[PDB]
C-alpha cells in the first residue's frame, strides 16, 4: 500500500473517506475524457447530497488501480476553496469510486466557447467574468504554490465551474499529470510549457506560472486553441526562439502584460502567485479595463 505525502503529511489509504455503497445513487452520465469518467450522483446520510462521481473500469490494470488511489489522496488532501472537494471515496465496492465536489458549469474551455457573444445574446460575458475566473483560478495556485504542489498542467481543459450563471467560481479539477509524475511523449501539454521545460526538464512554482500565463490567454481568446496554426513541435521552437502570443482580440493591454511577464524566458523574471493575484486585482479595479467590450462572435 503507498503513502502519499503533502505539506508535511503522510497519509495512505486507511485516511480516505469510505462512503458505504448503498448511500451512493448514480443520477446521470456526464461524460468522459482525459480526466476519466464522471457521473452526476447523490450521497445520503439518511436532503441527501449532490455530488459527482469518478468511476474506475473494473477491468483494468493494477498501475490503473494504484493511479485511482493516488487521485483519491492527492484530492482528500488539498484544502482550498478554488480546488475542487473530494467528499469521500467508495475503493471497497466495485466499480470503485471517487466522490467529488459537483460542478455545475463544466469545464472552462467549454463554457467559454459556449458563452461567446453573439447577435442574438451580446452580452453573455464582459472582462469582469473573466476577470474573476482569472482570479479564482489564480487563487488554487497560490495555494499550490506555498504548499510546494507543482501542477504541471495549468489549462482551461483542466478547470471547472460551479455554475454557468452570475456567480460562478472556476476551481482546478484535474490532477492527473501531477498524479501520473508522483507514480518527448505526443501527449506533453507543449502549448503550456516554458522553455525549460523541454530541456533540462525541471518543473518549478515558475512552470506553473508560464502555464497560467497561457490559460489568461485561453480565458480572454474565449476558448481559443493556444498558437493557433502551430504543431508541437512549431510552438516549442517558437517558443524558445523568444517567440510569443498576440494579444487574444479586444483584450487591455493591462492583462496582456500579466500574460507576458508569465512568459518571461528567465523563470525569476516571471511572477509569483501572490504578484500574479495582485495584478489581476489592479485590472479588476481599472474602469478601462473592466469597460472594454469582447468581442461578437459572427
Ligand atoms: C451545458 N453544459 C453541459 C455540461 N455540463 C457539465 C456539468 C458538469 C460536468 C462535470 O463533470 N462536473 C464535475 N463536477 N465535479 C467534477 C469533478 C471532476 C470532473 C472531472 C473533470 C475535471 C476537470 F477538470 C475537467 C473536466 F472536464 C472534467 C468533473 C466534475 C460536466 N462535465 C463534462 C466535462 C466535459 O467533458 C464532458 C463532461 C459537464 C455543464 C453544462
Amino acid at each position: 500500500g503507498p503513502n502519499y505525502c503533502f505539506a508535511g503529511k503522510t497519509s495512505s489509504i486507511s485516511d480516505l473517506k469510505e462512503v458505504p455503497r448503498k448511500n451512493i445513487t448514480l443520477i446521470r452520465g456526464l461524460g468522459h475524457g482525459a480526466f476519466g469518467e464522471v457521473y452526476e450522483g447523490q450521497v445520503s446520510g439518511m436532503s441527501p447530497l449532490q455530488v459527482a462521481v469518478k468511476t474506475l473500469p473494473e477491468v483494468c490494470s493494477e498501475q490503473d488501480e494504484l493511479d485511482f488511489l493516488m487521485e483519491a489522496l492527492i484530492i482528500s488532501k488539498f484544502n482550498h476553496q478554488n480546488i475542487v472537494r473530494c467528499i469521500g471515496v467508495s475503493l471497497q465496492s466495485l466499480p470503485r469510486f471517487i466522490l467529488l465536489e459537483l460542478m455545475a458549469g463544466g469545464d472552462l474551455k467549454s463554457f467559454l466557447r459556449e458563452t461567446r457573444p453573439r447577435p442574438s445574446q451580446p452580452s453573455s460575458l464582459a472582462m469582469l467574468d473573466l476577470l474573476h475566473v482569472a482570479r479564482d483560478i489564480a487563487c488554487g495556485c497560490q495555494y499550490l504554490e506555498e504548499n510546494h504542489f507543482i501542477h504541471r498542467d495549468i489549462a482551461a481543459r483542466n478547470c471547472l465551474l460551479t455554475c454557468p450563471g452570475p456567480g460562478r467560481v472556476a476551481k482546478i479539477g484535474d490532477f492527473g499529470m501531477a498524479r501520473d509524475i508522483y507514480r518527448g511523449c505526443a501527449m506533453l501539454p507543449v502549448k503550456w510549457m516554458p522553455p525549460e521545460a523541454f530541456m533540462e526538464g525541471i518543473f518549478t512554482s515558475k512552470t506553473d506560472t508560464w502555464s497560467f500565463g497561457v490559460l489568461l490567454w485561453e480565458i480572454f481568446s474565449l476558448g481559443y486553441m493556444p498558437y493557433p496554426s502551430k504543431s508541437n513541435q512549431e510552438v516549442l521552437e517558437f517558443v524558445t526562439s523568444g517567440g510569443r502570443m498576440d494579444p487574444p482580440k479586444n483584450c487591455p493591454g493591462p492583462v496582456y502584460r500579466i500574460m507576458t511577464q508569465c512568459w518571461q524566458h528567465q523563470p525569476e523574471d516571471r511572477p509569483n502567485f501572490a504578484i500574479i493575484l495582485e495584478r489581476i486585482e489592479y485590472c479588476t479595479q481599472d474602469p478601462d479595463v473592466i469597460n472594454t467590450a469582447l468581442p461578437i462572435e459572427y
